[PDB]
């Protein structure tokens, strides 16, 4: 892969759940885009079925039609931070979804995954 | 200032509407992190009541010992975007609200203000 975000999201992609969680240091956090604090602290230990309830909500808007797309990551000046865009689309191309990471890397690992997402609301 | 970007927050904090205003291309859009679209789309003729609203928004957190940040841009390997960090907080240091810019510049003017903010949930499903 050409960084270790572009192999966290491949791994993804492929649905290997272990292979995505790898990507995240021991000490790593992701900040998930709801939650009360606000958004969720999630622990590496809890991020491993964050990945595996994606991994099947990815099939079920798949068998809808619809289209999650992710951006090439862009790393920031500070080549240990890189955002990464994303949305997702009905099939005609209409976008429901649509958010950006902010990642901090450390030693070729995931130390920060810090979602946004826009509201819908 | 040591960008567009830095103009511009300097001259919200002032209540400088018409300063902050004119950071923006006569094509600019800001791009809100709620509404329909998902998010909600401003162009140059909206921003300003924006900016108004938002002004009078930050008397009122002012006005009751909450404290906004807005952190250096960092720019992208693409030098003509940058992402500002920020968070509203209480006087103990309580988080209230926090989210991201990711600004589009060109011709040292702001094309796109693209805003996102966490949700505060007790839980989404
Ligand atoms: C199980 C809840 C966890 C999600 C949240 O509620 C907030 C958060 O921070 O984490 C998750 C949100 C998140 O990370 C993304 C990137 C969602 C995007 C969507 O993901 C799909 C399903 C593909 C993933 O396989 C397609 C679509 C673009
Ligand atoms: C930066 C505004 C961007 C807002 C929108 O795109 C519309 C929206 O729905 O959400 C966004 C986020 C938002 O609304 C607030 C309230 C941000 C923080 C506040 O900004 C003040 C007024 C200072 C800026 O001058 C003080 C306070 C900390």
């Amino acid at each position: 892969a050409k960084s270790v975000i572009h192999q966290f999201f491949e791994s993804g992609a492929k649905g290997d759940v272990d292979g995505a969680w790898a990507c995240f240091a021991d000490d790593a956090v992701w900040l998930a885009s709801e939650g009360p604090e606000p958004g969720r602290t999630y622990t590496k230990t809890e991020i491993r079925d964050l990945l595996v309830q994606l991994d099947e909500m990815a099939r079920t808007v798949r068998a809808q039609g619809m289209d999650g797309v992710f951006e090439e990551p862009v790393f920031l000046t500070d080549p240990d931070k890189a955002v990464v865009e994303w949305s997702l689309r009905k099939a005609d191309g209409e976008v429901v979804d649509r958010g950006i990471d902010l990642f901090t890397l450390r030693d070729g690992k995931i130390l920060v995954k810090d979602v946004f997402r826009k509201a819908k609301l």
